[PDB]
């Protein structure tokens, strides 16, 4: 019986060289949106359509733009610098990092020696990792795939959600259901890094 679950949404701005690049992409995108008379409050709802309407260089290069932006934000030098702190502040707990961005997963697992689980890895490899997790070896893991569906996942204490440019409402709840109150204290904390600034 948990007794102190607590969420924290951290807003990490972008790097110098980063804002510049990000902005130039989003420029091309927003132009496409207005050029097609679409409000941005409905992007991606729109991209969903752009996708089902076949190919159009025009429209697609815009989606390719939306890509880089999303990308940049996710891998912000700061996102890492920040993650670092979290990993340190919570070196005494079991952490579960999540990100819908495959690349980041690797960037992380390689920058901080954290075992990873993506839509590759394996089936036993995966498991293997989870057993190591629940028995020491390593106190954290980064994973691109969902961890509740089927997967058992050890009792984790802190969860981190490396978002790109927006808040992952769903994911937050999903993860928070998976976490487990600590031994003593029986608390839990969930972070969600979001580029912004």
């Amino acid at each position: 019986h948990l007794a102190k679950y607590t969420i924290k949404r951290i807003f990490v701005p972008l790097a110098e060289d980063e804002r510049v690049e990000y902005e130039k992409r989003e420029k091309v995108y927003k132009q496409f949106l207005r050029a097609r008379g679409i409000t941005l409050r409905r992007a991606e709802d729109f991209n969903k359509i752009v996708m089902a309407s076949g190919y159009d260089e025009r429209a697609y290069e815009a989606l390719r733009a939306w890509e880089e932006a999303r990308r940049i934000a996710f891998n912000s030098k700061n996102k890492i610098r920040k993650l670092r702190e979290i990993l340190e502040r919570h070196r005494k707990d079991k952490i579960i990092i999540f990100t819908r961005h495959n690349e980041l997963v690797y960037r992380i697992s390689k920058v901080f020696l954290i075992p990873a689980i993506t839509h590759r890895t394996s089936r036993e490899e995966r498991e293997e990792i989870l057993e190591g997790f629940r028995t020491g070896r390593f106190r954290a893991i980064v994973s691109s795939q969902v961890l509740d569906e089927g997967i058992d996942v050890p009792d984790a204490n802190v969860g981190v959600i490396m978002s790109g440019s927006g808040s992952a409402r769903e994911y937050i709840q999903r993860l928070g259901r998976i976490l487990r109150p600590s031994k003593g204290k029986k608390e839990a904390v969930l972070y969600e890094l979001i580029s912004r600034g």
